């Protein structure tokens, strides 16, 4: 029907299962370069520290581009959220310029982004990517 | 700076219940306009019916009026969430440092949600307190090592 919706919440929120997993499994990784550079400062190994430490800023950059995401997707769902109401007041979809930016830079993430690529065209052909005749639509309900 | 008595970068969970408030207040003026939409629906309906062209016309514009009340709302619900995460991240961040720290996520969403219609006087208080905290190349490894390491392999 026109639950195409309910199909792209899910795989919205199925990626942010994976983003909070990604995120889960860097922070663990965190914990334990954090132990190595306590160690290495102990036994006075300078430059093992400072690797180390770059590795931290990477893992901390990493995680909050990955949070950049998560936000961006549920900005995404908000707007599918949205969807459905657009809907139960007329029954078109509109195209939101809200979940179009969203799904701009989320395209753009590493990993995920062929997924990304693809919900962004079923949602340019429902008509919601890419008024005088909504104030003819709206009185479609008659 | 002496015994000072701030309070600990608990801001955060603080910062974290109002955004959240303020989502609950979003959600409520929400479902408002959308209860406010199925009447105005029904009107619309009745004068089709009865040959009231100029009031179906008008009632219209009022429908209009309202989907944009709630974009721009979900808009902002997008916006404060984006903080809301910001939180987690900085909690996040220390967790293994014990420390804030800038974010210029935590910062746009925070500007794009100083708007005026509602209460969002608050959020020009949040913005501030959120920066006095430090929220809104490098010395990044010396300050990591120095909060790694309770100040041993110091700053520079």
């Amino acid at each position: 029907p026109k639950e195409l919706v309910n199909e792209w919440s899910l795989k919205i929120r199925k990626e942010m299962r994976v983003v909070d997993r990604q995120i889960r499994d860097i922070q663990r990784e965190e914990e334990k370069v954090k132990r190595s550079v306590k160690d290495a400062a102990k036994k006075g190994q300078k430059d093992v520290c400072i690797v180390l430490a770059k590795e931290m800023i990477r893992s901390r950059k990493a995680v909050s581009k990955l949070y950049a995401s998560k936000a961006h997707m549920n900005s995404v769902l908000m707007g599918m959220k949205n969807q459905l109401a657009v809907l139960r007041v007329a029954g078109s979809l509109q195209k939101s310029t809200e979940v179009m930016k969203a799904m701009q830079s989320l395209v753009k993430i590493p990993e995920i982004q062929a997924t990304m690529r693809e919900l962004s065209k079923e949602m340019m052909k429902a008509g919601i990517i890419e008024a005088e005749m909504e104030i003819d639509r709206i009185l479609f309900e008659i």
